[PDB]
């Protein structure tokens, strides 16, 4: 069968901590007052969570209100536990209640306030300095939770806020984020379509923090070049395809090789037969202020069909990209 994987960093991580970190189905909930909350108004929306701006009434403080739909709600245990574990790191949207309607037996996680910038999904909206900048940020909760033994699992621009006026940025919507255990295998059944890893379009269940660096890259790719989504498929297996066309199709024969990965049969059909393409092809006169030498060479270390050849978060930090951001 397929060849086993393991993070090349932090693998140990879980290993060594105490069975309450990271076994979240024992942790017991201790349920705050849902009556300490008044919505104030709708922040925005989420496939399977309603989003709110409240007051804690005992304080007088904006708080963040997320309701959770019951797919979000069975798995509640896990985000508590990953929330509670990564509060106080960097860039980590902060837990601060969890409470439940009794009208209508939904919970819902309460946030510290987080000051949220509304670009209105217009991404031409930041400057090759900013580009820097916020993705910097963005991997200082990556190289935090990765370090923590947590995956995120849905690393996409909607799980981002940013705080414009301020600088400062919070990674959110960590209901899909797992802990990391070496030889785990995992559900392939996470992330958004767009910014799924080859890992997760081929049905390997061994993968790792690396998933997460796959998205990043899409992230970026997709800003750099201004093209919304970067890699866009139809479905998870044109989704491979449109991957295919980029990175071409023989470091992908190279990668399921490598992990004697048993390719799905409609592939066969579809994935016909692709040159690697050179990352310069992508650039054009309306997005040549956002690409430089370094991004491309930023970007072509994040996208790569083999999760365990992808930067690391704090290889990334240290790539040139980032030398001119101020630190
Ligand atoms: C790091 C900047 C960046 C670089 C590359 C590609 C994209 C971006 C980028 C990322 C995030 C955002 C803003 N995302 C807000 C999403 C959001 N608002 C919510 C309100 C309520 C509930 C949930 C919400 N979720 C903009 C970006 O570029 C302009
Ligand atoms: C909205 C209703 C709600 C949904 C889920 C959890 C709590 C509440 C809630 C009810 C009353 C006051 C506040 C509530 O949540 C803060």
């Amino acid at each position: 069968g397929p060849v086993p994987s393991r993070a090349r960093v932090y693998t140990d991580v879980n290993t060594h901590r105490p069975s309450e970190y990271w076994d979240y189905e024992s942790h017991v909930v201790e349920w705050g007052n849902q009556d300490d909350y008044q919505l104030v108004r709708k922040l925005g929306r989420g496939k399977y969570s309603e989003v709110f701006e409240a007051i804690n009434i005992t304080n007088n403080e904006k708080v963040v209100v997320k309701i959770l739909k019951p797919v979000a709600a069975a798995k509640i245990k896990r985000e508590i536990k990953i929330l509670e574990n990564l509060r106080g790191g960097p860039n980590i949207i902060t837990l601060a209640d969890i409470v439940k309607d009794p009208v209508s037996r939904t919970p819902a996680l309460v946030f510290e306030h987080v000051n949220n910038t509304d670009f209105k999904q217009l991404y031409q909206t930041l400057t090759d300095y900013d580009i820097r900048f916020y993705m910097y940020e963005i991997l200082k909760a990556l190289d935090y939770c990765h370090s923590m033994g947590i995956m995120h699992r849905d690393v996409k621009p909607h799980n981002v806020m940013i705080d414009h006026e301020h600088r400062k940025l919070r990674l959110i919507d960590w209901g899909l984020a797992e802990f990391y255990h070496p030889g785990q295998e995992y559900n392939v059944r996470v992330a958004s379509r767009y910014f799924k890893g080859p890992e997760l379009l081929v049905d390997y269940q061994m993968y790792d923090y690396s998933l997460d660096m796959w998205s990043l890259g899409c992230m970026l790719a997709s800003m750099i070049f201004r093209k919304e989504p970067f890699f866009h498929g139809h479905d998870n297996y044109d989704q491979l395809v449109r991957i295919a066309k980029v990175l071409g199709t023989e470091d992908l024969y190279d990668y399921i090789d490598k992990y004697n990965i048993e390719l799905d049969p409609r592939f066969n059909d579809i994935l016909g037969r692709h040159s690697r393409k050179r990352w310069e092809r992508f650039v054009h006169s309306e997005n040549q202020h956002l690409v430089s030498p370094e991004a491309l060479d930023f970007l072509d270390k994040l996208l790569r069909y083999d999760h365990q050849s992808r930067l690391t978060a704090r290889e990334a930090m240290e790539h040139p990209y980032f030398y001119t951001v101020v630190k």
